[PDB]
């Protein structure tokens, strides 16, 4: 009987994302900015990747969902919003010590690294 | 700079216990019943360990905390009350297919497998 499931990625990140914070420690999240759908300032993208602060006083509206991170951020002092698709998260630990986790592959996040709609209909 | 912290066992336990039920799977916790302080009924122990369905329709008043499992359960009709030191909890898995996890040691939990009173003043 073969079952089907969801990814676990999203539950691991809010567990570590939990863990880091209760603890004190800043929680940074290491994203693929090259996976389809990533929204962030492709000007502080470094070999293709993005590092953000996750913690509660660099963000705002923050939303850790099964598909998706979103977020309000400063970058030089300017508010924008973010959006990571699950599939671009690929760890999380703290700034402090480096402690934390990076995901291990899931295949459904190649057959969901698909461009979505930006625009309006 | 070193910094302290927490276990992270009981973060991975929820993770995997929310990830299980989303998935409508039945989430059974492996044991380890020697460890002090553990509350099961040791009739049901088998070579030092015993299986627990933690599903919603199993269990009473389930909690899941930093430092403990706890609820209410039946054994051949009877309920009675588990109590399950967090260093006791071996692995969580669906009853259905085996997907799970099975914990990392953590040293804090060999200085805490210390036996609690379990008799009043
Ligand atoms: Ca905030
Ligand atoms: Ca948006
Ligand atoms: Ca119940
Ligand atoms: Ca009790």
């Amino acid at each position: 009987m073969e079952y089907k499931s969801s990814p676990k990625r999203p539950y691991l990140l809010r567990a570590y994302y939990d863990w880091l914070v209760d603890n004190s420690f800043t929680p940074y999240l290491v994203v693929d900015a090259t996976y389809l759908g990533v929204n962030v300032p492709v000007e502080y993208v470094k070999d293709g990747q993005i590092v953000l602060n996750l913690s509660a006083s660099a963000t705002g509206n923050l939303q850790l969902t099964n598909d998706f991170i979103q977020f309000n951020a400063r970058f030089k002092g300017v508010s924008r919003e973010l959006y990571i698709p699950m599939g671009a998260a690929l760890a999380i630990y703290a700034r402090e010590n480096g402690d934390g986790v990076m995901f291990e592959p899931e295949e459904i996040y190649d057959e969901l690294n698909i461009e979505p709609d930006t625009e309006q209909p």
